[PDB]
C-alpha cells in the first residue's frame, strides 16, 4: 500500500447558538483542536450565505505549478483566464487526466494519485491556479457594501464568519490597528484545481486562519498540531536542507510539497479531512498544513489572531529574530497602539493585552540596562511607526524594530535593535545614540490604562 490516509481531524457541527459568535466557539473547541492543528467546521443548516458571480467577467492572472515532492516552491509570486475559460481548462484537464466524468472521480482516488504523481519525477504534472486579495476585478466571495444589494446579501454582511469582517470585530485583537497591512486583515481568494496544491507552511506570526470553501469540488488538507512545529522543521530540514538556506526577504521563503507519511514515519502527528463546499476549517497556531484540490473550485481565506493568540504573538517574534527571519509588522506597535486607545477596548482583550504588555515592558527595562552599561550614554525619542517597514529592520536579525533601536551617524539610516548592538559598526558605543518610542514613565500609564479597563 503506497499512500496510508492519515486519522481524520476533528468535525464540529454547532448549533445557532453556538455559530453565532466565532470567537467564542473557537475558544470552545480549542482544547481539542489545538491538539490537532486543524478541524472543520459545519455551519447550522440555514446558514447559507449567497453566492453570485458572473463567470465571464472574473479574470485573475494565473500561476503555474509544478507537482514535485520536496522541490521548492515559493508562497509569492501569462495571459489572464476568466472564471469560465479557468472552470472549462480545470475540468477538461481532470476529466482527460482519468478519462471519467469529473463528480465520478472517488476523492480516495485523486489523493492516492497525487501522492504518486509528486513521488515519481519521471511524470512532469503542471496545474495552475488564482491566488491573490480581493480586486475589483475579482472581488470577495461574501457580500460586501458598496450596487444595490439582495435582502438575502443584507443579511450575510455583519456575520462574524463572513471572512471580511472576522479581523475587524471586537475580540480580534487586530480590530484597531492602523498600519496597513494586506496580508494580514484582507482575505484571500484562491481558484483551484485538480491536484493544485499549497505546500507546508504555517501562517505569518503564527496567526489563525479560517479557511472557507464557497464552491466546488472538496479541498484536501493535512494538519500538524502547533506543539510537533519543531518535530516538523527537523524532519524537513534532514530531507530538504535547501530549503532552510536564508533568503534576501519575506517575499523569498521557500516551502514543499511533502507526504504525510513520510513526517508519520518520523513520529510527526498528521490529522486529514476534506472540505467540502460549505465548510470551514480552522488552522492553530504554529499548526502546519498543506493539501491539494480535487477539481475545479474557490476558496476564500484569511488569518486571524485572538486573545488566546497574543503570547504566541511574542514567541513567535523572538523565534523570527533568532532565525533573522523578516516581521511582516511589529507585535510591540500593536500592543502600544491598543494600550493607547484603551478606553474603547473590549474589557477581556484589555485584560491580555495589560498582561502582555507587562512582559514587554520588562524586557525592555532589561534590555536598555544592558545597553547603558555597552557605553550607549546618548539617546533620543524616535517615532518609528512613521518609517516604512523596510527602513526600521534590524541589520542583523531584521527584526522590525518599535520599541528602540541602536543608530550612528557614521551609518546614516541604518539600525540594529537592542540585542545587536556590537552589530551596527566598528564605531565605539559612545558614538551611538539610543533611539527609543517611549520611556519607561510613559508606558506605565498606558498599561493601567488597559488594568482599569479591564478594571
Ligand atoms: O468527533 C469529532 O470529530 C469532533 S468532537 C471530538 N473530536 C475528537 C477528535 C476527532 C478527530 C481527531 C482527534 C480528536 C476528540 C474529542 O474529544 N472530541
Ligand atoms: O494556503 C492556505 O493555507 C489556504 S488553502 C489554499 N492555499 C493556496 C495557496 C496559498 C498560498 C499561495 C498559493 C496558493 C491554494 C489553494 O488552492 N488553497
Ligand atoms: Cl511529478
Ligand atoms: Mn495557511
Ligand atoms: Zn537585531
Ligand atoms: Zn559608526
Amino acid at each position: 500500500s503506497m499512500f496510508l490516509p492519515p486519522p481524520e481531524c476533528p468535525v464540529f457541527e454547532p448549533s445557532w447558538e453556538e455559530f453565532a459568535d466565532p470567537f467564542a466557539f473557537i475558544h470552545k473547541i480549542r482544547p481539542i483542536a489545538e491538539q490537532t492543528g486543524i478541524c472543520k467546521v459545519r455551519p447550522p443548516p440555514d446558514w447559507q450565505p449567497p453566492f453570485a458571480c458572473d463567470v465571464d467577467k472574473l479574470h485573475f492572472t494565473p500561476r503555474i505549478q509544478r507537482l514535485n515532492e520536496l522541490e521548492a516552491q515559493t508562497r509569492v509570486k501569462a495571459r489572464d483566464y476568466t472564471l469560465r475559460t479557468f472552470g472549462e481548462m480545470a475540468d477538461a484537464f481532470k476529466s482527460d487526466y482519468f478519462n471519467m466524468p469529473v463528480h465520478m472521480v472517488p476523492t480516495e482516488l485523486v489523493e492516492k494519485e497525487f501522492w504518486r504523481l509528486v513521488s515519481t519525477i519521471e511524470e512532469d504534472v503542471t496545474v495552475e491556479y488564482g491566488a491573490d486579495i480581493a480586486s475589483k476585478e475579482f472581488g470577495s466571495g461574501f457580500p460586501v457594501r458598496d450596487i444595490k444589494l439582495s435582502p438575502e446579501e443584507e443579511e450575510y454582511l455583519d456575520s462574524g464568519w463572513n471572512l471580511n469582517n472576522m479581523p475587524v470585530m471586537e475580540q480580534s485583537v487586530l480590530a484597531h490597528i492602523t498600519a496597513d497591512i494586506c496580508g494580514m486583515k484582507l482575505p484571500w481568494l484562491y481558484v483551484g484545481m485538480c491536484f493544485s496544491s499549497f505546500c507546508w507552511h504555517i501562517e505569518d506570526h503564527w496567526s489563525y486562519s479560517i479557511n472557507y470553501l464557497h464552491w466546488g469540488e472538496p479541498k484536501t488538507w493535512y494538519g500538524v498540531p502547533g506543539y510537533a512545529a519543531e518535530q516538523l522543521e527537523n524532519v524537513m530540514k534532514k530531507l530538504a536542507p535547501e530549503l532552510f538556506v536564508s533568503q534576501p526577504d519575506l517575499l523569498h521563503q521557500l516551502v514543499t510539497i511533502m507526504n504525510p507519511n513520510t513526517l508519520m514515519t518520523h513520529e510527526v502527528p498528521v490529522y486529514r479531512t476534506n472540505q467540502c463546499a460549505g465548510e470551514f476549517v480552522i488552522t492553530f497556531p504554529r499548526a502546519y498544513h498543506s493539501g491539494f484540490n480535487q477539481g475545479f473550485n474557490f476558496a476564500e481565506a484569511v488569518n486571524f489572531c485572538t486573545v488566546d493568540w497574543l503570547p504566541l504573538g511574542r514567541q513567535c517574534v523572538e523565534h523570527y529574530r533568532l532565525l533573522h527571519r523578516y516581521c511582516v509588522f511589529s507585535h510591540d506597535e500593536m500592543i502600544c497602539k491598543m494600550a493607547s486607545k484603551a478606553d474603547v477596548l473590549d474589557v477581556v482583550v484589555a485584560s491580555t493585552v495589560q498582561k502582555d504588555m507587562a512582559i514587554m515592558i520588562e524586557d525592555e527595562k532589561a534590555l536598555r540596562e544592558t545597553v547603558r552599561k555597552l557605553g550607549v550614554i546618548d539617546s533620543e525619542r524616535m517615532d518609528f511607526e512613521l518609517l516604512p517597514d523596510d527602513e526600521r529592520q534590524c541589520v542583523k536579525c531584521k527584526t522590525t524594530c518599535f520599541m528602540s533601536a541602536i543608530s550612528c551617524s557614521c551609518k546614516p539610516g541604518l539600525l540594529v535593535c537592542l540585542h545587536h548592538v556590537k552589530e551596527l559598526c566598528s564605531c565605539p558605543p559612545y558614538k551611538y545614540k539610543l533611539r527609543y518610542r517611549y520611556t519607561l514613565d510613559d508606558l506605565y500609564p498606558m498599561m493601567n490604562a488597559l488594568k482599569l479597563r479591564a478594571e
